[PDB]
């Protein structure tokens, strides 16, 4: 599995701060999220930096943005150069130990997985390599991409190193960012127009990610989201204004450990039950993705899951499909699994996308 080090470029360390990972030339993180930052803010890191003056940590604006929020990795703050999107950008690497000097240039493609989540192509003396980190991208949008393409074909990649959450057959096909965020309108649009009294509890993981489909929904219905922390967004309009910290809103996000008991009582992670002594009506609307076989067709992206509870599909990840769309219109050399899927293998995930890769 993926541990932070590419073997074409050795002396950089992507999405893992740990172990081979702190003698690094330079760092790289794709998105900020807890499973790809271990170890970036490790007492050993720490005291590593202290020595080595000349290292830098790399990544989109917003992932700057969002991971300086946080008070525990503001130590970065004097070490961390973000880069344009889609934009390429001279590197230079210097051995500690040794003398060395090592050119890279490096390209930032959307991934499609939260705020600030990129890809990182890599090209330099020893080939061209692409890291996904987390990624969904639909049909179509790879061929999009301008800098993925020479000359009108797609560049030699000499390795993929992906996002293999999906990657078995029976997640053949998930529905689109756009069905998925119609269906959880649609849902919630329904139930807060029949009275100010009815309220959306929706069920979300602690990561970033939900806030496009927060911004839709303000957006759409004009009521701002009840979130537990919202600084994060302080200087990012678009996000910010469409969520509040007030429990006085008709939908909210917020989360507590016992949130699910509090839901079984009729209550609210944030605590709130009547307004006016008025019960609030409250349904539960989870967020989860759903997926079909091959041979089958889309279901209903809202399943209930109880009088007062729904399920509504919504993927952080590429379908089995859109994995194997990818990798046959990048065509590379090789193509490495980041994650094996839980009830999967790793020789199993390699032996699907190998027919996709030229060796
Ligand atoms: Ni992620
Ligand atoms: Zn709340």
């Amino acid at each position: 599995s993926f541990e932070g080090q590419m073997a074409e470029y050795p002396t950089i360390s992507i999405d893992r701060f740990d172990r081979e990972n702190l003698r690094a030339r330079a760092y790289f993180l794709s998105h900020c999220h807890k499973a790809h930052m271990k170890g970036l803010r490790a007492p050993t890191l720490k005291r590593r930096l202290e020595c080595s003056l000349k290292v830098y940590l790399y990544c989109s604006p917003v992932t700057k943005e969002l991971l300086l929020t946080s008070p525990k990795y503001r130590f970065w703050k004097k070490r961390i150069i973000s880069i344009e999107i889609e934009t390429p950008t001279q590197i230079s690497l210097v051995d500690e130990a040794s003398g060395e000097k090592e050119e890279i240039v490096v390209t930032l493609l959307p991934a499609g997985h939260c705020p600030g989540s990129v890809m990182f192509l890599f090209q330099g003396n020893n080939g061209t390599v692409l890291y996904t980190g987390d990624f969904r991208l639909a049909q179509g949008e790879a061929a999009r991409m301008e800098l993925l393409h020479s000359g009108g074909r797609v560049k030699d990649i000499q390795s993929v190193y992906l996002d293999t959450t999906f990657c078995d057959p029976r997640f053949y096909q998930i529905p689109s960012r756009e069905e998925c965020l119609s269906g959880v309108l649609e849902l919630v649009r329904s139930w807060i127009t029949r009275s100010p009294y009815h309220v959306v509890w929706l069920n979300c993981k602690a990561a970033y990610g939900y806030e496009y489909l927060f911004t839709n929904l303000s957006e759409e219905l004009g009521v701002q989201v009840h979130v537990n922390k919202l600084d994060m967004f302080r200087n990012m309009p678009e996000i910010l204004h469409h969520l509040t910290t007030d429990r006085n809103t008709q939908i909210h996000a917020c989360r507590h450990p016992k949130a699910e008991e509090y839901f079984q009582w009729s209550k609210l992670p944030c605590g709130i039950t009547s307004r006016n002594r008025i019960p609030l009506h409250i349904i539960s609307i989870k967020p989860s993705t759903m997926w079909f076989g091959e041979r089958s067709r889309k279901t209903n992206v809202i399943v209930r899951t109880g009088e007062s509870s729904y399920r509504a599909c919504f993927s952080f990840h590429s379908s089995y499909s859109e994995i194997k769309d990818f990798l046959s219109y990048l065509c590379p050399v090789n193509a490495y699994p980041n994650v094996i899927p839980v009830g999967t293998t790793m020789d199993k995930v390699v032996e699907i996308l190998k027919p996709l890769c030229r060796s």
